[PDB]
């Protein structure tokens, strides 16, 4: 695992990527690590924002599957062709496998100027793959073709950023304290259940199904903590109340506007900690992960504003359920234990903290109310 430590890079708010190769001879590409999708998709034609791309004509191991694929997102979209080829992760396991690849030949508002990644590694399950669930995801192919155990872990680190993706096991050097597990409720997204939410120690006091309307997921491919409208508004109310000695424009709370302080003077202490209690592996037991403002206030690097430290509010409203994105995962060691259908959280070597507060994973907590917090079945 020591060879795999620090195999992730990123620019703050642009995404964490890992080096991969595709084809024979190998073509090196930087690839976004995305637990929120299930396609391995790489740019395969020139694009103004692509510094390099997959050239299939140069790979004699490429096989054309003779099927197109169209993938729309909320913002942006791309079209491509399906095929398979040899894929490896130079700073991952010492293996090369054959995997499905979506070769992206045309796109719109997809490739981000300056992000440094040229494709996406979708690490979730076949159920949400495009065009349909018959297209085996990369990790499934990896496990089937090699002896690698069916789990990976992600240590995403804040700040230029970095981290580790450990495939096939748990690296104890990357966390301290206990590792706490929450069940994967359904294998499509990495879906989990939130049973309680506190802001500065105060329970939001909602029916816990509200926290998971209509699903909750762990998604390295999303930046923000995204919350259902009802939960979002209650969270903003509590955070505003705690930070009321300073008032910010409406646009800040919507994520449309930056707030800045003279470098080094960010008033971290007027912003509350957020605790998300996740369903435990034992009935009505839970554990909490605690999120500091150093996490949910996302710094925006810009040389022009660099006399200050400036931030975006990295909590936003969702109409498709809760998303625990990178700002939630950062500072934690997160184990995607597919083999045992559970996700583990532990305090990471690069967890956030200041002289008064620290990110934490704590348990067990017991709750008398026996309501099932799942929204659907
Ligand atoms: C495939 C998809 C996607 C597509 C294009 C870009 C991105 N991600 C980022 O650029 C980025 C930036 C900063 C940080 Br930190 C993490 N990631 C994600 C579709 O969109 C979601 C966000 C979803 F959930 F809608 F499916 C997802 N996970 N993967």
């Amino acid at each position: 695992f020591v060879e795999m430590v620090d195999n992730l890079r990123g620019k703050s708010g642009q995404g964490y990527y890992v080096e991969m190769t595709v084809g024979s001879p190998p073509q090196t590409l930087n690839i976004l690590v995305d637990t929120g999708s299930s396609n391995f998709a790489v740019g395969a034609a020139p694009h103004p924002f692509l510094h390099r791309y997959y050239q299939r004509q140069l790979s004699s191991t490429y096989r054309d599957l003779r099927k197109g694929v169209y993938v729309p997102y909320t913002q942006g979209k791309w079209e491509g062709e399906l095929g398979t080829d040899l894929v490896s992760i130079p700073h991952g396991p010492n293996v090369t496998v054959r995997a499905n690849i979506a070769a992206i030949t045309e796109s719109d508002k997809f490739f981000i100027n300056g992000s440094n990644w040229e494709g996406i590694l979708g690490l979730a399950y076949a159920e949400i793959a495009r065009p349909d669930d018959s297209l085996e995801p990369f990790f499934d192919s990896l496990v089937k073709q090699t002896h690698v155990p069916n789990l990976f872990s992600l240590q995403l680190c804040g700040a230029s950023v970095g981290g580790s993706m450990i495939i096939g096991g748990i690296d104890h050097s990357l966390y301290t304290g206990s590792l706490w597990y929450t069940p994967i409720r359904r294998e499509w997204y990495y879906e989990v259940i939130i049973v309680r939410v506190e802001i500065n120690g105060q329970d939001l006091k909602m029916d816990c199904k509200e926290y998971n309307y209509d699903k909750s997921i762990v998604d390295s491919g999303t930046t923000n903590l995204r919350l259902p409208k009802k939960v979002f508004e209650a969270a903003v109310k509590s955070i505003k109340a705690a930070s009321s000695t300073e008032k910010f424009p409406d646009g800040f709370w919507l994520g449309e506007q930056l707030v800045c302080w003279q470098a080094g003077t960010t008033p971290w202490n007027i912003f509350p900690v957020i605790s998300l209690y996740l369903m435990g592996e034992v009935t009505n037991q839970s554990f909490r992960i605690t999120i500091l403002p150093q996490q949910y206030l996302r710094p925006v690097e810009d040389v022009a504003t660099s006399q200050d430290d400036c931030y975006k509010f990295a909590i936003s409203q969702s109409s498709t359920g809760t998303v625990m994105g990178a700002v939630i995962m950062e500072g934690f060691y997160v184990v995607f234990d597919r083999a045992r259908k559970r996700i583990g959280f532990a305090v990471s070597a690069c967890h956030v903290h200041d002289e008064f507060r620290t990110a934490a994973v704590e348990g067990p907590f017991v709750t008398l109310d026996m309501e099932d917090c799942g929204y659907n079945i």
